[PDB]
């Protein structure tokens, strides 16, 4: 399209919501190509990531870790207004894996505190894609401080399975998984700092071990459990988008499956089916589609079970409905 | 189906055999749906995992690490009697990744020492699948203590390639790969403990490094070598099922290939072909099909070669038959 | 038959150093051939970072990685492998592309002062790792740089999942190397007189499963600056990537993998529109991209710690006209 043709396209302002929820959208596109507009203020803030009061100096797109899911359709334009407030201490930017050119946008969005920028790109490829901060020379530090999220570029005709039959979800959730590298002192206690820059040297040493101290969903241990469990009902079709900007993960729904899984995250690559545990490499997003068949509590984990149950990578689903004894029954309950 | 319909189905009791062998079965299902009955006693037992005499207090389903391969067909019911004898010290249970509901059966099979339970589930999805112990609060410890195995749910019509041609194996082996995390003293020598619980805190610290001390097939360094090498002949068709309940692996047949590989382990997902090295994520099983073409020794390995040759993840195949000079020949043997 | 193999033509090919690739055609020119290559193994001290860090490398043909060899399906690859008397160690070669004798390793064990000639039929199309594998010291040789890859093209060239031609304008081979360099108690990397002197110290580092360096073409920054790879807008590029010992996850920053044979095998249909692909330790993969935008790109292992702290980052410098439809700065950074 020409500059004039794009200027004539309809504009739609989207209001982002905090993960794991996803802003309102249509699966099948409602009309022709649009310029879909998003705004995000980058907030540098302390976050507490475990029950020992361990702190991270986060880079929080839109005030969350992960940053929110942005949803467009293929051949829409995504126009982001990105704002770095004067209260921040560092330069930041954004690299959309979904975009083409200038290091994903990173080369065009370097904004110091007190500045803002507007980037527009054409979402030419359908899929879920990571986005993340990437300041030259400081890239991994910003990403593992929580400066990452994802977007979903739906096909204009919605999702389909490998034979072209429609796949339509009732619910969608976004799980951002984060590897943290928190320095400790001589007695094994996690260190606290009063400024992001103060922890840099110490953090780089931990990162070089390639061994995260914490691996969490939605910014902290237990962030998606207890009261913040995701919900569904028997019969409901659910899409779980999962991202990891820096490090591999292997998602698994304990008690369920991935009926369809775009493990590469790309919708023109047909989905795998009947999956127990799928694999998303660092620097990517994937998506799984599941129809719940049984009520009760499910745990959704990175199935390196040390990472899930020692380091923090575990979420819950609470599911309502009728139990199915054909699928599963206790013939003899635990007894002497 | 209804409870009455299921009660009318024929039962068959299966005697399990120790890995890497697999109990007698038919590739193409005999008749209609059955309730296939297995019994497994859990044994907490000391095992020796290397040639120095390093020992682990294992949780051994049916007395082995890994637990044995159970084989059924799609839409059969798997009915497991699981027994925790009173000589054991801990509660155990079982999570079938093949099953749907109650955390894979885990929520319905918590048995203290002196107790037993019978769980039945419908095997609705075809593939190979991990099973493992998963007691709330103690999940990874039980799994990395060897409390895991796999099942195979064959399609009722046996295996096929991605395009409808039958794939019929002459023999099958099950390779269970185990990451162990054995505490060490100040001399770098592995510690021994009197009971399972005594090793807990020390073991958890090693687990947090995400760096196993040992990575082994069939419970020990060298377990599938020497006179315990797997065997085949030129022309023979072999399926190798490979599981890893906690941690990634990358199987490779040195001198061979995976002609067809269900790397996700799921038979409705078409197999990759002509593979050098395939990839199975932690928490999953995979399967590879190969027709041997050359005689001699092969090594089957996790192709992180440090993991294979330093940590223990190497097995051998001994293959009988005639050398094929068309496929490979030494034009000039090593000479001055 | 026997007479027929003996009657097949023999063609010698001159190798070139990575990331460049020797002369070849995408569609096979003629019928099956015996393609002959020669490689001398060089044990040499190489410098892998900006602080003068040394490794005693095993360098097939004098490079880390060893060079890319390119044949077509059902050609034979006939390698002459030479281990000069100035070397201290036995070496050999295992072609993942080959069938039999541990990939050739059982037939190619050459002491210093010896050579050997191995021939194998390239029956399976794809990119494949090769590496040294002396029994009992396999990982040491591989993580000392003793590895490369080959490409076995389909006789009819590359195709997408639907059967239409994919023809590249150029090809690069990126070999990625995990190194495990011992450090003294002060945190400084150690140097050794001879390869064997480092064995014990190196195996201890290997057992951490934590590389001190992860690099492309044998050193930090080997494919950056004046050594960046090049392309132009409109050009179709194939990037072959190998890792003989450890997982990697390639990503073209600012681009994509339009078609990616992530397993490296051409009979397995390529994934499409990839952001970041995955190649397991012990394999090669291949990505095809058509460049749409000019400028500098970084090509990385997208564990960004591995890329930017440990060394796994390369550059492409791309010429041509910018496309404001695909991307534009509506408002540049401003107060
Ligand atoms: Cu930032
Ligand atoms: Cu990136
Ligand atoms: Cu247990
Ligand atoms: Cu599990
Ligand atoms: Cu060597
Ligand atoms: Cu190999």
């Amino acid at each position: 399209a020409t500059a004039a043709e794009i200027a004539a396209l309809p504009r739609q302002k989207v209001e982002l919501v905090d993960p794991p929820f996803v802003h309102a959208h249509s699966q099948v596109a409602e009309g022709g190509p649009k310029v879909v507009e998003f705004t995000m203020v980058i907030e540098e803030k302390k976050i507490v990531i475990d029950d020992a009061g361990t702190e991270v100096h986060a880079m929080a797109f839109n005030g969350t870790v992960p940053g929110p899911l942005m949803v467009v359709h293929q051949d829409d334009y995504l126009e982001l207004t990105l704002i770095n407030p004067e209260t921040n201490t560092l330069m930041h930017n954004i690299d959309f894996h979904a975009a083409t050119g200038a290091l994903g946008g990173g080369g065009l969005t370097e904004i110091n505190p007190g500045e803002k920028t507007i980037l527009r790109f054409k979402a030419t490829k359908p899929g879920v894609f990571v986005y993340h901060c990437a300041p030259p020379g400081m890239v991994p530090w910003h990403v593992v401080s929580g400066g990452n999220g994802a977007i979903m570029v739906l096909p204009r005709e919605g999702l389909h399975d490998g034979k072209g039959k429609a796949l339509t979800y009732d619910k969608i959730y976004y799980v951002g998984e984060q590897d943290f590298y928190v320095p400790r002192d001589e007695n094994g206690k996690y260190k606290k700092y009063e400024a992001p820059g103060d922890a840099y040297e110490d953090t780089v040493k931990v990162m070089r071990t390639l061994t995260p101290t914490h691996v969490v969903f939605n910014g902290a241990v237990g962030a998606l459990t207890g009261d913040k469990a995701m919900t569904a009902a028997v019969g409901e079709k659910v899409l779980i988008v999962h991202s990891q900007a820096n490090r591999d993960t292997r998602p698994h729904l304990i008690g369920g499956h991935g009926d369809y899984v775009w493990a590469t995250g790309k919708f023109n690559t047909p989905p795998d089916v009947d999956q127990e545990t799928w694999f998303i490499p660092g620097g990517a997003a994937g998506a799984a589609f599941y129809t719940f068949q049984q009520p009760g509590i499910y745990a959704y984990v990175n199935h390196n079970l040390i990472e899930a149950f020692e380091l923090g990578a575990a979420a819950h689903f609470k599911v309502t409905g009728e139990w199915n004894d054909d699928l599963m029954t206790s013939v003899l309950a635990p007894s002497g």
